[PDB]
């Protein structure tokens, strides 16, 4: 028979970030000695960029954090029910915490944070010159979630066992790997979906204790080119071509031996590249560019869920990132248009 | 070291050896110098090994060599390492399990009674050895049937270090991966050798399923050609085919893979996280079989494993476990 969507047939967890993106210059790429498409986690050296951010550019402020995005994006596209759509993750108790829940409740998205004194609510610099971002992110209160805490207690459990799909960002990878782990387990022990990103190259380069240890959970990974190409390189895999990158990582162990994995990779404007059990594959698309993946893998959430073709929910994802593309930040004044 | 720290499963068989000649090689369409599984053609072949030349028989299985030299090298406590596998209920079963326990070795067969105990032919001419495995009990096992009762993956969980020759590959990659998995996750070392071309040629969608796991893979320098062909490494040189084996995915990052290729008279090639280096073997015979003196030197390797001792120590503890079973 057919699946047909409900409440919290999905579910996300990660960093919830408040982005802080500017027009900066050249000059204030060296002197924070920035490349300027690149994503890093703040260093202690960084920590007066976010001061001198604020201080002296013209900055926005849009709620963000790369699960996050996805989560709201995939459950825009599935719009009914309410709620369809499960995230957790840890923030402070602030302003920026409050418009972080206030986000997520307008993106109609059942939200269950862990909350804390300590450190204020994570943010995440977006440093802009021409097409290019240079993302710095200080995770601060995002990186304080604990299983323990919060994922654990019976209440927000039992949203996570009303999922029949979950998506986790490798990024939230440097935080909690024993939460990604505990529901990896799940969706393995369970037959549920599995999937991940890669997010960024640092992960696959200081990260791949974490990376390789959920990678046997994974039943679908996304992440771009220089993330694909990272993890070529750090793994080994001699080889720079796209579709050989795809196709070693699709054949890398598996627990759940009743799904075989999956492997995308978006490439800005490039094919988005697809690797299954049996071929690798192309299909072209038809500016945030980091924003665009996110809404990629929202849109190709947002038909999985359903358990509708491979190939559309790559359609999904292509759609979702050329309509999110155009509208800065999370939200959606309009309503999908896609069949 | 404790009992059970080092673990090994395996093909459990028992080897006929006998000096053949050119007309058998022939008749069976043998490499003078192979490793192979027995097909139909090669039905008759045990049969007239017996029937026609001077045989001898002796307790073997790659892995389960291995295992009695680690043993045997590691001395006490008994039964510091543990052999899995599936024998038939027969004689050929019953001097297996004699042998292993007599070795201290903590042996849990799963035994049963649709196939007899596995045998291997070694075919000899002069110095060469044409080996062909009938595997049959050997490739009974099953996980569910015995690696999974709570009683036998206990003693898994107790091991520290694990052992399984590529043979296995054949018969069971479900109970391979469940222990490589399990090191894995536990941060316990998990080593595996390549056995032969042919697990390369035919079961490398297993074999690259696994060495995603391997801590330490061994093997000699024809398995690492054939592997290098296989994987298109390009390169023959085997210095540099240990250094692309060595570089390949790993999903345990606490410990970096070593790739430990034996060249039978020339040197050991291990190739580490940043290098790949040479050792001698200093003690030579005249006259060999390279086979089980492969078997011996990964037994010697282990034994110091266990331990934790260093690279150089666990080699030249496999140089030594080598000439003695030579
Ligand atoms: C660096 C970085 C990060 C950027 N992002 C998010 O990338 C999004 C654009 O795709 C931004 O909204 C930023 O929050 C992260 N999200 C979670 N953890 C992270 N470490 C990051
Ligand atoms: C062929 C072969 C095999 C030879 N051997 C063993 O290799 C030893 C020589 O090193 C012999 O004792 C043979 O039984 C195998 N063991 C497990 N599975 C196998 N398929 C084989
Ligand atoms: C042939 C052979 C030899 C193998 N070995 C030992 O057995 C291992 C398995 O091939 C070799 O690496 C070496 O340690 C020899 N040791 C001393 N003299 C030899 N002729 C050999
Ligand atoms: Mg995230
Ligand atoms: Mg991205
Ligand atoms: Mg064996
Ligand atoms: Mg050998």
């Amino acid at each position: 028979a057919p699946q047909a969507l409900r409440e919290n047939i999905l579910f996300g967890m990660g960093n919830p970030l408040l982005d802080i993106s500017a027009v900066v210059d050249k000059d204030f790429l060296d002197k924070y000695s920035l490349k300027p498409n690149d994503q890093i986690l703040a260093e202690d050296k960084h920590k007066e960029l976010f001061d001198e951010l604020v201080k002296k550019f013209k900055v926005e402020y849009h709620a963000g954090g790369s699960t996050q995005n996805s989560i709201k994006v995939a459950q825009w596209m599935i719009q009914q029910p309410h709620k369809a759509a499960t995230f957790f993750g840890c923030i402070g108790i602030d302003k920026f915490g409050e418009i972080l829940k206030r986000k997520a409740a307008e993106a109609h998205v059942d939200a269950h944070y862990y909350e804390q004194n300590e450190q204020p609510t994570g943010t995440c610099a977006a440093c802009i010159t021409g097409d290019n971002r240079s993302l710095i992110a200080n995770l601060a209160a995002a990186n304080c979630y604990k299983k323990e805490k919060h994922l654990d207690l019976e209440k927000n459990w039992m949203l996570v066992e009303k999922a029949r799909v979950c998506y986790i960002a490798g990024f939230f990878l440097t935080v909690s790997p024993e939460s990604v782990l505990k529901v990896a387990h799940h969706a393995s022990e369970n037959n549920r979906i599995f999937t991940l990103n890669l997010s960024a190259p640092f992960i696959s380069q200081f990260y791949k204790e974490s990376l390789m240890k959920v990678m046997p959970y994974v039943d679908i990974l996304f992440g771009n080119e220089t993330e694909a190409a990272t993890f070529a390189r750090e793994q080994g895999f001699e080889t720079k071509d796209i579709k050989e990158i795809a196709k070693k990582t699709q054949a890398l162990p598996k627990m759940n031996s009743k799904r075989q994995r999956i492997v995308i990779f978006t490439q800005g404007r490039d094919d988005t590249i697809m690797a299954t059990e049996s071929e690798v594959t192309a299909f072209a698309v038809l500016i945030d560019t980091n924003g665009a993946g996110d809404a990629f893998v929202g849109g190709f959430l947002s038909q999985l869920v359903s358990d509708k073709p491979l190939t559309e929910c790559i359609r999904a994802g292509h759609y979702a990132a050329s309509i999110i593309i155009r509208r800065t930040g999370c939200t959606f004044p309009e309503k999908p248009d896609f069949h």
